[PDB]
């Protein structure tokens, strides 16, 4: 006893969210030197494993048209079984970015399935950007322009892909890739503009020498026919690229607090309501969306699991339908306003 | 406080907060403070206008 | 301490920042070769001083 209490101030830090990291590459590389990523999170740093073309396309991913990307991931291993171990290390670790230098079709292909398997069964949509890939899906990204010339040199189709990865990378949410001129690229194959029309009609992004530089097509997914469901806002990348980052925050925050650790009742179903609410504030607040529309328990769901537990619709209050025991399931809706980029002006000036 | 009437056993509720802040501590003392600390200079930057 | 080897060294200022933790006892010392992860030790790693 005798208590010698202690007189001691506080440590202090400054309160910062840390909800899912956005902007990552995650590019997995074949080499037959050092086998084994590199992690190369400091800028301007090669190791000697990579080759002259691999060097190439370090430089390339690292700068970007406004930002540096956040952190790239470079893997080297052999160029047998490159989808085996990439399918595994993407696995381990998320990715926002993925790009395969040397994917042959068949391993674009692989890579594509796979990709949509993880979006499909994560539910976390996810981009990769690849050299030719004529696939019905949004998140993975075609670009059907060979014989870029960028500073006078050969370039092939996956080392301009891997260039824009990080360029995207780089691009700020607020931001869109539209008319994004490339001072490195010196010259692009003549083509014309209803051509550029065409591939744009078909969703392949290409290059366009416009306002005396060379520019973004569009920052349209590849995606070729999308659903009445989806709209024409779900082509952008851009507009896909909140929703996605939207939902891994959701998810994360949701399996942070969530299972598990409290089980679901009619005050938690409250509390669950207002932290999404303080959520759609702070995504408001981020002005990438507007995001007026509120989430609310799913009342048509609400019906669905008083269906489920066999609790019958007459006889109770609405409130009480609504405030009735939902067990270990949670019915959510999700209505939100999403907020585009300014692409084409008009107005009619007069005399 | 809180904590140290908690561990008391006293139900917090139907009490003013006021009360709260008087409420017996016992032998016990707790308080709260901040303070801002003064520096040195050591970096200097200026830009001049032509 | 101008003798202290490496060892009276790291006893001295493990003794102090037991003091600085436990005894309340806020005091500095200042050692030559040091790398410890403390602030109250003081580490001056200069040789060769003329």
């Amino acid at each position: 006893g005798l208590p010698s209490i202690n007189i001691s101030f506080k440590e202090l830090a400054t309160t910062v969210k840390e909800r899912s990291a956005r902007g990552i590459i995650a590019m997995v590389l074949k080499d037959a030197k050092a086998l084994g990523l590199n992690e190369i999170h400091e800028k301007e740093d090669i190791p000697v494993d990579l080759s002259a073309e691999n060097k190439e396309y370090i430089n390339l991913a690292l700068m970007g048209n406004v930002n540096t990307p956040n952190k790239l991931l470079v893997y080297v291993i052999e160029g047998e079984a490159d989808i085996q171990t990439a399918l595994d290390f993407l696995e381990t670790k998320e990715f926002n970015y993925l790009c395969m230098p040397k994917a042959v079709e068949a391993d674009k292909t692989a890579i594509k399935n796979w990709i949509i398997k993880l979006r499909d069964i994560d539910k976390v949509k996810v981009k990769a950007v690849l050299g030719k890939v004529v696939g019905n899906h949004e998140g993975i990204i075609n670009f059907t322009t060979e014989d870029v010339l960028v500073g006078e040199k050969k370039y092939s189709v996956d080392e301009f892909t891997s260039r824009v990865a990080g360029l995207i990378a780089g691009t700020p949410l607020s931001q869109s890739v539209t008319y994004t001129k490339l001072s490195d690229v010196v010259d692009i194959p003549k083509m014309t503009k209803v051509d550029a029309e065409s591939r744009v009609n078909k969703g392949e992004l290409i290059l366009i020498k416009e306002a005396g530089a060379i520019r973004i097509a569009r920052g349209v997914n590849s995606l070729t026919e999308l659903t009445a469901e989806k709209g024409e806002m779900f082509q952008k990348i851009k507009i896909v690229d909140t929703l996605d980052i939207i939902h891994s925050d959701i998810r994360k925050v949701i399996i942070d607090d969530y299972i598990g650790k409290v089980t679901n009742s009619y005050d938690n179903k409250c509390l669950l309501i207002v932290a999404i609410k303080s959520y759609l504030e702070e995504l408001e607040k981020s002005a990438l969306i507007e995001s007026d529309s509120t989430v609310e328990i799913d009342f048509e769901a609400q019906k669905s699991y008083l269906k489920s537990k066999g609790v019958d619709l007459s006889y109770m209050t609405l409130q009480e339908i609504k405030e009735a025991n939902t067990g270990s399931k949670v019915f959510l809706k999700a209505k939100i306003k999403v907020l585009d980029a300014m692409e084409d002006i008009d107005l009619s000036i007069e005399i």
